[PDB]
């Protein structure tokens, strides 16, 4: 029937992330004030859900993408995404 | 088969809306504090995610809006909604 | 197909509060700064959406449990979860 999105944003400009679960497949889009463009998000999933939080100005987002029961926890620190400690059980 | 929400809040009281994707149309629940009264958001989607940020006292609002792999942005900026400059690619 | 889920956060270390729905029940996982836990909420649901904030240090979290076409509005407000006042209609 549908994608499945996820939003987060943050800041005054504000900065936002879309997640969207395509295919298998969940893809990021950016915007920072000017226009969007592709972001370095991409893993596998069906279904998606995102948090943010800023330290000071740094920025700090977990996407919660899962596949059948299995639900991935990622991670932007401000360099690079990483795979997060999250555990469902 | 089960509708879908997506919800967000600001402020101290707060304001909380919630969007509800029911039978290819989404709409509105809005709480001020006082009791919950349906909301002028009404667009067609199957699927929905939202985000908001305040900047002073003044609440923005950015609903995306899914039919197959067709996302729209709708925004609020105080004087009603609107088609945002989101695509997906 | 997957199962749903849904996150929020709050303040600075953060917490984090994860709600999956799968088979038909949400449960939540909770992390505090130090490592994931299971929560005290559990609902029956097949979709979920959830928002929260504070009041200074105190945390209020609304939980959106659906299932069909009702929706139950879940709060946490210091003191267990209770049913909230949340309807879809008039």
């Amino acid at each position: 029937s549908s994608v499945q999105t996820a939003a987060t944003s943050w800041g005054t400009v504000p900065s936002i992330r879309v997640y969207t679960a395509n295919n298998g497949r969940i893809t990021e889009r950016c915007w920072d004030g000017k226009g969007w463009y592709t972001g370095a998000f991409n893993e596998p999933g069906d279904n998606v859900s995102v948090t943010s939080w800023l330290v000071g100005s740094a920025i700090h987002i977990r996407v919660y993408a899962s596949t059948g029961t299995t639900t991935t926890e990622w991670c932007w620190d401000g360099n690079g995404w990483t795979r997060g400690a999250y555990t469902a059980t």
